[PDB]
């Protein structure tokens, strides 16, 4: 079964950037309900109920037809979240081979910043936004609802393989930034683990 | 110009049902945001300004393709809030015209119910459950986003004249119920303002 995943530090190891009891209903509220509701969906499928959540999201067209949307939304919904917590973390840098990538691909920081800033405002209603490795060229994306650029472009409207993404479903800010996203898309650069990011790179690039 | 409409009730009103708190913030807030960002789109577009926005809605095929989609979601949800504030009162009896047409078309009442929780709750990420009308029988359908019924089938997925409605973005019931949507839904049933609902039926039928 999918179980809901530890969190790599404490409900607070954010602050003062991200509070934390969004965390804690976020990690203990929101992303349980994605375990459980994907597991009810898998019960009945052995050959994909104990893959890994991430390779599972690599095959939703092998389903049978009338999982596909449940599982998509909440096996997507399992992987977002379980790449998102990870995906976070005070003290780091962008620095090293990633920086430099990001610098060949987009000019500069500041404008990869800039992009992603936009992608992540202007996905209107529920979402995440990306950055993504689409072949070894990095890239912003953003994907609806619980949607992941592992899917596919025909089904999430984006590809590549995601180095780190933020999420942007109204729970994710409403309690701290009520419906102030850009500001919630500014403290994020406070937190996002750009150690993960480089781990995920290095083994991509 | 749009503005922020007037309720029928203080914030306290649909106490303890739906949280004033919820209910301020949703308004002075959300719904604000949704007229503002309207208003910008339409101030280079004097021919669609003077529009009532539930017009508007409906002819969002005419704008120039550049104003589609900004004015599709945020005149969506001026349209949509101003007919949700209207849609809410305690009090109120299903009865009459309306009662039996739910009747007729679904077969009981509770048949009914059943159908829009159903809807509301299999809405995956943001978006609105309806009750329409389409032209002689009631139906229950769900539109992501901001998108409305009255936008038609190509643009929403939906049709039909919105008789009530239920908001099922995360805003609307972050505060008191998390993510517990389902809990929403069942109190949406005591603050469904039945006489609106009617007087809306009677125009329409
Ligand atoms: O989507 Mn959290
Ligand atoms: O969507 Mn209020």
């Amino acid at each position: 079964s999918y179980t809901l995943p530890s969190l790599p530090y404490a409900y607070d190891a954010l602050e003062p950037h991200f509070d934390k009891q969004t965390m804690e209903i976020h990690h203990t509220k929101h992303h349980q309900t994605y375990v459980n509701n994907a597991n009810a969906a898998l019960e009945s499928l052995p050959e994909f109920a104990n893959l890994p959540v991430e390779e599972l999201i690599t095959k939703l067209d092998q389903l049978p037809a009338d999982k596909k949307t449940v599982l998509r939304n909440n096996a997507g919904g399992h992987a977002n979240h379980s790449l998102f917590w990870k995906g976070l973390k005070k003290g780091t840098t962008l620095q090293g081979d990633l920086k430099a990538a990001i610098e060949r691909d987009f000019g500069s920081v500041d404008n990869f910043k800039a992009e992603f800033e936009k992608a992540a405002a202007s996905r209107f209603g529920s979402g995440w936004a990306w950055l993504v490795l689409k072949g070894d060229k990095l890239a912003v994306v953003s994907t609806a609802n619980q949607d992941s650029p592992l899917m596919g472009e025909a089904i999430s409207g984006a590809s590549g393989f995601p180095i780190m993404g933020l999420d942007v479903w109204e729970h994710a800010y409403f309690l701290k930034f009520q419906n102030r996203r850009p500001d919630y898309i500014k403290e994020f650069w406070n937190v996002v683990n750009w150690d993960e990011a480089a781990a995920r790179f290095a083994a991509k690039k």
